[PDB]
């Protein structure tokens, strides 16, 4: 298998459609052992891995909790074994309050809002980096989930600044992660219908704003010069295990882009 | 002048040495009829503005300051009279804790110290558009500060980040402020020897940080075509006065180089 | 004006919808100096540009003309008078063989016809800048037209590539006009109906061509946050004589966009 | 391995130190079964091409033939055997003239030499995909060979031109391919130490664009938050047997850099 003895940390799973659900599995397909992270929902968590091809310990991991940071490093040691390091780190950690995404303006967004919906999606980014680079292995790799931001767009509004400030983020934890010959970099995929932007598209944050999802969603496939099924992760993992693997041992502080092209044309 | 008959508020002044200082100057030789917000010393910003061109009503802003921010329309109304509205507005407003810069690592940068950066130097770009967009004029222009954050580099560190952050900002403030007819944009411009400036390359972050700054502005002038002058804001002040102007009325969301085209060349 | 005193060479003016003629007219109203370059049909260009605000020499310019180049210098000096220089430089010349856009297939564009249209939309802007660099001013300022080639397009092809070619040649055109103390940019403007642009959504260049490009044309409206008027190209103007000006002299190397803002949008 | 089952045409080989050589080694090291085309010295490309772990058939392809290109796909049937088509297309041939890179003035290549450089280095980029896409299987993966052309850069002048309009080229290549279920995409790589590339460094053309390209292979070292080789052909080459893989699927019209991640750091 592409990760074949490979031992990969995996974060974000929290539904059968998260996109980590299918990096766990397509990584396991391809022979990683593996070390899940949940957050809250724990039980919820446990009941959906049971379905990934192997089991998997699985830890608690709120970022905005700094006892949790703290003590990840040893919890994962103590999962993995003593003597043992992690060669890949995937975190595929994203939250934005509603007053940040969907039809609330773009200025009625409080700052307490956008803070955490940063913190979570782009600080903690180099938090699980902090975290978790002093157990990893040279030759090692940390991938990210990315939505490209390069342009603003209707209805993701807060939730594309945060990206933005991904971005930068991954860049920097590229020149930290180098220090231990670690890999940083991110996959931008295109629209995924998980079941929270299912919610969105039918309405859970406004109708213009599902609308407009909608035809955005329509507009990526139709762009994309292979096409884009934003009911499939699948595409998406296989990046993210590319990027895991030592078959991208040149790129670091980088952007993969796994959207059917659909970035590179413009009509 | 370029500005002739035009109401321009401009926030930023702190000393002789701040880019908004010079902004203000030219926007004055240019006609400009101005009002100046300031963030808490404003007696200093005072006897500082004194030295303009011409007289301006000076107005308390601090960004992190709701109240400021829901009474700054009316307050800025007084100050130019019933009737009349802005044709433009600059932010020139930057700020991030010294754990989030320096020669301090990029991973021991507190959320909160990290949060706090954003908040002023990215969310309040729009914060200041909501609270100025319904007293601005039809073909009005907004324009705030950038340094490229394209690329991660040493020592700017979490202010590169917040800088990627106010980038994706001013894309999403354009869509608002064209529903007014107002232009959004940024001026991105070469290092500039403000006092901070001067007191962090003197190594008041570190040594190794005001080293590296150093030769990032000796690099910068080197790779600039037509050179880069690190202790002359006026070409920075000019740029901002021509997107305050009617000259670029078809630009907006974007970013324009001040930087002696430095961006544009490898070596 | 914003050009008082400056001499300008424009090229490029064909049609009264041609964008130099724009460009031309509000350069004069402006307060600058003309003289203008020409190909092929000299007798239609001089009739066209007797509409101009003021009397302007013609010279004749093919740019695949070597002794027209070789002669330029001093064909231009004669028009202005001896021990005078030009401050500007306005290359608005674009060319591709009906084979290199519309319905005909991306790969059945000959190379000679590819080479003809790079020859005359990309090279020739360093062919102009070398025959008018040895006299033009230190000050001055070269500007050419650009069409975003960032991402490919329908019906565009192979003039998109000349473009992507054009953007990369002003890079290296900057690093020698710095010599001159001149700057050297480009404005990528979005879509223009002159006369030839007309009749190609007429279908010139095949139905779908044609259908496709009307389709570029409203999408690039309904993405600018301000709006784009393809009738009218005196945005543009306006903005190519911003960088003709004294208010854009740190820029260089450089593209601004004067596309209502479009580029900066997906949706 | 990576490759296993997959027919593969690798252009590009003269020397033992060509990164196609090292490309054509990682795929059949990953199981490929290739096909090598070569150029003009084909004794001397069979006698290098002994080297390889597997023996593959040999065939004379000059991108300026038009001959050459007509009979090529029937020519790949014949060795590949009839039923029989590729997966994957390596494009790794560049050309510029010595009038066109190193210290000759950028200003004096003339356009017969930087018509050739582009013809060889991008329009045949499209060229190879219109002659081999008929007998692609879905699935498959057209790579070409980038050094990114973003900022400009001394000595490398027209070469780095040529890239531009090869990027451009990919992402029409990628619409095109599509059609077919074929990803189109390049691998931006750091500088190597070809034979060429150590004699320019040499002073084969000029002094002063010896040291430059001196100058920019340690900076890219520097940059580079994983170091970079330019002794070390094989990241590149594993880079492009990535894409030629199945782990990338949505990735298409696009670059990936196999540069040690120095592109996404300023210093
Ligand atoms: N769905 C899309 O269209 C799309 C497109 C591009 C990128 N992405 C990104 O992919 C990643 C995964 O999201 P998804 O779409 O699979 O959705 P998801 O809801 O399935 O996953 C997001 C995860 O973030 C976790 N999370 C939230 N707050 C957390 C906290 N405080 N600590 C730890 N974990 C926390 C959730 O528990 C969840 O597992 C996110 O970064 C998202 O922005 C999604
Ligand atoms: N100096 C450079 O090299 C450089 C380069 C590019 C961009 N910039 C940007 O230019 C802008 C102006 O900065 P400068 O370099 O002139 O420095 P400066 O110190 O002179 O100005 C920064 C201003 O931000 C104000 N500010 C801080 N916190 C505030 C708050 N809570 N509310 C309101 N105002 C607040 C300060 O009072 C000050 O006037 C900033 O956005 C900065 O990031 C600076
Ligand atoms: N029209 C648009 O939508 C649009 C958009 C962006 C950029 N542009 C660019 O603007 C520029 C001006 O074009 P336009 O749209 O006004 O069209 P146009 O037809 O009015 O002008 C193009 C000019 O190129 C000149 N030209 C062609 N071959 C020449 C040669 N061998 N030597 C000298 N001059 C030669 C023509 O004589 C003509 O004056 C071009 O670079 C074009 O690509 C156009
Ligand atoms: N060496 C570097 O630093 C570097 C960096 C980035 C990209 N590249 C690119 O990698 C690719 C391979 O080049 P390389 O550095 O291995 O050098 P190389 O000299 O080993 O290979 C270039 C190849 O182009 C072939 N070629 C030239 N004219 C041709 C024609 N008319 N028809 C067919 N083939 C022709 C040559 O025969 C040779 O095999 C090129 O696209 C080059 O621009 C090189
Ligand atoms: O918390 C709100 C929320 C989180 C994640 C997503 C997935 N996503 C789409 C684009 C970028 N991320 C959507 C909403
Ligand atoms: O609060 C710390 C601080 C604020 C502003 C500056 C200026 N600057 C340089 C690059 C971007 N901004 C520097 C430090
Ligand atoms: O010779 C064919 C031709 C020349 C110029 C144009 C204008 N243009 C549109 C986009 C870029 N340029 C269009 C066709
Ligand atoms: O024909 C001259 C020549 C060809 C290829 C190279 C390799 N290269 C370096 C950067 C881009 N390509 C260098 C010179």
């Amino acid at each position: 298998g592409l990760l074949d003895g490979k031992r990969i940390l995996v974060s974000g799973i929290i539904t059968d459609s998260s996109i980590a659900f299918h990096i766990a599995r397509v990584a396991q397909e391809q022979g990683a052992q593996l070390v899940l992270t949940g957050f809250d929902r724990l039980r919820l968590i446990q009941r959906i891995t049971d379905r990934l091809p192997a089991k998997a310990p699985l830890l608690e991991l709120d970022v905005q909790n700094e006892e949790h940071l703290a003590s990840l490093a040893g919890r994962v040691t103590e999962a993995i074994g003593a003597g043992n390091k992690l060669d890949g780190v995937v975190h595929s950690i994203g939250f934005m309050p509603q007053t940040g995404m969907g039809i609330n303006p773009f200025f009625d967004a409080p700052y307490a809002d956008v803070s955490k919906g940063i913190h979570i999606s782009a600080y903690s980014y180099a938090s699980m980096a902090k975290a978790l680079l002093p157990i990893m292995n040279p030759g090692g790799s940390i991938v990210g989930m990315d939505f490209d931001p390069s342009r603003a767009m209707p209805a993701y509004n807060w939730m594309t600044v945060a990206k933005s400030a991904l971005e930068s983020v991954n860049r920097f934890v590229a020149r930290e992660a180098g220090k231990y010959g670690v890999r940083s970099n991110l996959v931008a995929a295109g629209p995924i219908r998980t079941l929270a932007m299912s919610a969105i598209v039918g309405g859970a944050l406004g109708e213009e704003a599902g609308a407009q999802i909608q035809l955005l969603e329509e507009g990526w496939d139709q762009r994309a010069p292979i096409g884009w099924n934003m009911k499939d992760a699948t595409p998406v993992a296989k990046t993210v295990c590319a990027l895991l693997s030592d078959w991208l041992p040149a790129t670091t502080g980088d952007i993969i882009y796994a959207d059917g092209g659909a970035h590179t044309q413009l009509l």
